[PDB]
């Protein structure tokens, strides 16, 4: 059975309980914390690519109002984010299972850009999600996993200084 787990969930939970925020820039900003995933139950010899995308957790614009995040009242449908391919892709099960799969090179942007960078809507709430795609083999297969622990609001600058402080404390 394919098992997918979150490395350093303790740290993600500190950020989540304060409402996590991730900086987006026109050029694209790397994430802190980094999404790291423990994976077991892959065929060491089978071929897989690791994909990352960001689900709009709700259809609302959020705003920091008197030290608290509150949603607008005018939802719009949220077009899904683009997919980031882990640069080790494609690779053997053994490669993916020898150490946590670490998405340290994904960059979050607010502007449609060349490639690499994933465009998010500023002040929308996102839930990171991976797809483990079995490639090359006869039978293509996809397994998807969500990480509620790693939810955040995309911001152009931090609103909650509690978040600013946690980021610096642990980077
Ligand atoms: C060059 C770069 N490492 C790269 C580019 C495309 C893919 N395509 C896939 O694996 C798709 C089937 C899921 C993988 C890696």
């Amino acid at each position: 059975e394919l098992r997918v787990g979150l490395e350093e969930s303790e740290l993600w939970l500190r950020f989540k309980e304060l409402t996590n925020e991730m900086i987006v820039t026109k050029n694209g900003r790397r994430m802190f914390p980094v999404l790291k995933v423990n994976v077991s139950g892959l065929d060491p010899n089978a071929m897989y690519s690791f994909l990352l995308d960001f689900v709009a957790a709700d259809n609302h614009r959020w705003k920091y109002v008197n030290g608290e995040w509150v949603p607008g009242g005018k939802p719009e449908p949220q077009a899904p984010s683009c997919v980031y391919i882990h640069p080790d892709s494609p690779n053997f099960g053994a490669h993916w299972m020898k150490a946590p799969v670490s998405f340290s090179k994904v960059k979050l942007t607010n502007k449609l850009n060349g490639g690499g960078q994933i465009m998010l809507n500023s002040l929308h709430k996102y839930e990171p999600r991976i797809h483990i795609v079995r490639v090359g083999g006869p039978q293509r297969m996809i397994t998807s996993h969500c990480f509620p622990e790693t939810q955040f609001i995309a911001v152009t600058a931090y609103q909650n200084e509690e978040i600013t402080a946690l980021k610096i404390k642990y980077n």
